């Protein structure tokens, strides 16, 4: 239908590589730089001036400056999980509130079934159908960054027409102990 039309006429699939130079030592990314889990303590790691030292959070590689990006990730049934894009110059060091002020355009599951915006005010999303499946649509130009539900196509949130002036990077963020793991479709291609 048309979610999947759309993405598909208008958008570029984006091959999402998770980079273990951004991981806060807490995160374990897989061989293949597609998954994420949350270890139970941290790893000991260098703290080079990509990593996110106090935030749970990874980047992909790859940053855009322009053009409409997507990719999908498979949240299954985890109980937390925040996604979204975020500016190439976020604080990394220590822990700031993220919220688009901070450079960070994200939503996301908390307390298994609170789905949110990480904005102030908070949004609560109401989705009596819990996705498993959640597609993240950059459109750098017009500013908007929109999450849907990747199986049946509703729409979840849009940040709208947002003036970004840095390069933005796919960022996720997972807090607490689960056994899913988050994982990128690669739909490559």
């Amino acid at each position: 239908g048309a979610y999947n039309e759309w993405k598909k006429a208008l958008f570029k699939p984006a091959d999402v590589i998770l980079d273990p130079k951004t991981a806060n030592p807490i995160l374990l990314v897989s061989e293949d730089q597609r998954s994420v889990q949350r270890a139970k303590e941290p790893q000991d790691l260098p703290d080079n001036p990509e990593r996110f030292n106090a935030h749970y959070c990874v980047l992909g590689c790859e940053s855009f400056i322009s053009g409409r990006h997507y990719w999908e990730v498979e949240v299954g049934d985890r109980k937390e999980w925040h996604i979204g894009v975020c500016s190439k110059n976020v604080q990394r060091k220590g822990a700031v509130k993220m919220t688009p002020e901070n450079g960070f355009w994200t939503m996301g599951l908390t307390d298994g079934n609170k789905y949110r915006t990480l904005t102030e005010p908070r949004t609560n999303l109401k989705l009596p159908k819990p996705p498993k499946k959640v597609g993240v649509f950059l459109d750098y130009e017009t500013g908007d960054i929109s999450f849907y539900n990747a199986v049946d196509g509703s729409h979840i949130h849009t940040f709208l027409d947002v003036s970004f002036s840095e390069a933005l990077y796919p960022v996720f963020r997972i807090l607490t102990l689960e056994p899913t793991a988050l994982t990128i479709c690669p739909a490559l291609e």
